[PDB]
DNA sequence: CAATCGTAGGAGACCTTTGGTCTCCCTGCAGAT
DNA sequence: ATCTGCAGGGTCTGGTTCCAGACCTACGATTG
């Protein structure tokens, strides 16, 4: 049936898959705010609650949402921001209804074969435009690798394969 | 006037203060979690959303939530779960209809005289027991500090005042 | 259960398989074109 | 604007133009 694949950061991005095959991707909605005298970019909240009450996903589908794993060496606001986001998608799915189930990031890589790659952006773009054909306009970029780590999260959840 | 003020940590608590002077204080629910081969605790997103579908505090209630700011020598789990915490909460009480408002200790520290203290949790405790005599009985152990701060963050909002 | 103290910390999935091995980001800020 | 590179970082309020002073939290463990 229907399938939702969070990533859920900064650049991150919800895919929405339908039973009919279709597939929307949204990019997280976000603000700009003041913290110690300078700009960061949060997640907004509203937004996200929004987007998810407009969804055509009936109550009860699966919210596949990749686990937040900072690293060590990673600095104190990355520890932060990571499980902010978390808690702020987490609260929103459940509240709006779906049921969440964490992945790691390191599961739907296996699945798709895109561990180690020399460019795993990249990768995934590829990967995403190839399961999604009617997205590939939507990956041209980049940047738009949060959409495709969206759209393979939710692709892993339907079971899709690659050709 | 409802008031709705979240001491959003693991050992936190939410009140609600009704216009007819009565007031209800809950610890935050929480569970117990699997995280690298130990036990954690972490706030429990279900019990917090029926807790607040529960209330009687109509939407658009003001809820002031305390906002998250961990010491840089903090370690970085702190950083990770304080959050976390935050962000389950914000979209929690967005999500149940509620107006949230961030408001730093130090305000409503301040505003009770509570800065520089020798004993900071048990003031808070005297303070909130003297705000709302009937939760005495709530607020007379030292873990109850969680209960006291919440308490004492919406009667800020309120505007109540020590006599 | 409740209180207290002291430092500030990865986490996850699968293998080699009851411990071992290997993998994975994220933020914040500056820069160039 | 989009991309690229590199290190891993407090934040907030009241008093102004930056200063001065204030604030926790988690995750372990032990003792009764
Ligand atoms: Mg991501
Ligand atoms: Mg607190």
């Amino acid at each position: 049936g229907w399938v939702i694949g969070v990533n859920p950061d900064i650049g991150g991005a919800i895919a929405v898959l339908s039973p009919d095959g279709s597939s929307q991707v949204f990019d997280n909605p976000f603000v700009h705010i003041v913290v110690s005298e300078v700009i960061r970019k949060r997640l907004d909240t509203k937004s996200i609650i929004q987007l998810l009450r407009g969804l055509d996903a009936p109550p009860g589908t699966t919210a596949y949402i990749e686990k937040s794993s900072p690293f060590p060496t990673d600095g104190k606001q990355g520890w932060w921001s990571t499980g902010f986001s978390y808690g702020l998608w987490i609260a929103s799915l459940v509240a709006s209804g779906f049921s969440v189930v964490p992945i790691a990031s390191q599961t739907w890589k296996a699945y798709f074969g895109l561990m180690r790659s020399e460019t795993p952006k990249d990768d995934s773009r590829q990967a995403a435009s190839i399961l999604f054909p009617d997205k590939d306009q939507s990956l041209k970029l980049k940047k738009h690798h949060g959409r495709a780590e969206a759209l393979l999260l939710a692709a892993y959840g339907k079971g899709l394969v690659l050709p």
